[PDB]
């Protein structure tokens, strides 16, 4: 698809079997979900924005279904305001900026 | 331009005649940067990201190029971690998101 901006980009994902929005977010480098079980190990990050940083559960080789498209990869779970799909994962679904 | 995502989509901007770098951000609704001098009045700004809330400087119809693109705009003024050119002005320059 071809995704305007004149609102949030926010798509349905699913992850962990679960259903959620998210955000198209180019500015973030990784994916970063509200508060949610997963699957397998886990280590602890600090990431950081506006406002300054937060806790967050970082694991590996998930997959998500971004707006009907499969990719794998990391996530960060902890206490964001929005599910963010970053980077990380934008590129395995092929999302291009364009101008 | 047709910008992937493998690194951060940094762009060189042009605002009151000085060169900075900033980012690219479809998960910003405003446009928020440095610490800066800008014309006229501002007007206060309760902006919310991934850490909590910080308080910016709210200028309007500012004169600013982003990436060659010539645009006029919201810019908001504060301790952003970066600078960040987000919805208000990526619809000014025509910007989508494609997959
Ligand atoms: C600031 C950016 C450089 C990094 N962020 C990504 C942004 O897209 C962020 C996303 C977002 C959106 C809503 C609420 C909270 C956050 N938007 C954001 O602050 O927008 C502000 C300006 O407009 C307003 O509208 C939206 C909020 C206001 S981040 O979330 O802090 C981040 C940092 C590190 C990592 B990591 O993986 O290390 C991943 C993500
Ligand atoms: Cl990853
Ligand atoms: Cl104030």
């Amino acid at each position: 698809p071809q995704i305007t901006l004149w609102k949030r980009p926010l798509v349905t994902i699913k992850i962990g079997g679960q259903l959620k929005e998210a955000l198209l977010d180019t500015g973030a480098d990784d994916t970063v979900i509200e508060e949610m079980s997963l699957p397998g190990r886990w280590k602890p990050k600090m990431i950081g924005g506006i406002g300054g940083f937060i806790k967050v559960r970082q694991y590996d080789q998930i997959i998500i279904e971004i707006a009907g498209h499969k990719a794998i990869g990391t996530v960060l779970v902890g206490p964001t305001p929005v599910n963010i799909i970053g980077r990380n994962l934008l590129t395995q679904i092929g999302a291009t900026l364009n101008f």
